[PDB]
């Protein structure tokens, strides 16, 4: 579990997304696994605007943050889940990592902020889903 929280927006995985966050529904992308929701007070964690390949993420599953390299956003097989099916998830970072599925949520940041939050992996692998280009976040 685990979530961004900038001005009025709470961005959360999409399979984790509660009855509030759909009811307060802003914007949702099952291929990136994401949903951003609305929020009555003011967030002030910083979205990073950049192209880091290096930063460090959060590992809930070794209550330890490690840092990690991370491939650029691009379109990945997602292991066909039990809230999805087999297809490449869009905006999607890997990297050489521990993870669990409770991991997902967790997030990677970088010196400019934060970049994505925990989506996928497995075997040694652990997935991102960046948030990099949702300059909207912001205003
Ligand atoms: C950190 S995820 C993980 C870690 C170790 C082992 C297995 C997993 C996979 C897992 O259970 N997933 C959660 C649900 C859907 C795919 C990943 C998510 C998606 N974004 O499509
Ligand atoms: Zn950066």
């Amino acid at each position: 579990s685990g979530a961004i929280y900038v001005g009025n927006y709470r961005v959360v995985n999409r399979h984790l997304a509660t009855h509030n966050d759909w009811a307060n529904l802003v914007w949702e992308d099952s291929s990136r696994d994401l949903l951003v929701s609305s929020t009555t007070a003011q967030g002030c964690d910083t979205i990073a605007r950049c192209d880091c390949q290096t930063g460090v993420y959060y590992c809930s599953s070794r209550r330890k943050h490690y840092p990690v390299s991370f491939s650029k956003p691009s379109l990945i097989f997602v292991e066909a889940s039990e809230y999805y099916p087999a297809r490449y998830q869009s905006h999607l970072m890997l990297a050489v990592g521990h993870s669990e599925p409770g991991d997902c949520g967790g997030i990677l940041r970088c010196q400019h902020g934060v970049v994505g939050i925990v989506s996928t992996g497995g075997n040694g692998l652990v997935g991102f889903a960046d948030v990099r280009d949702l300059l909207w976040l912001d205003e």
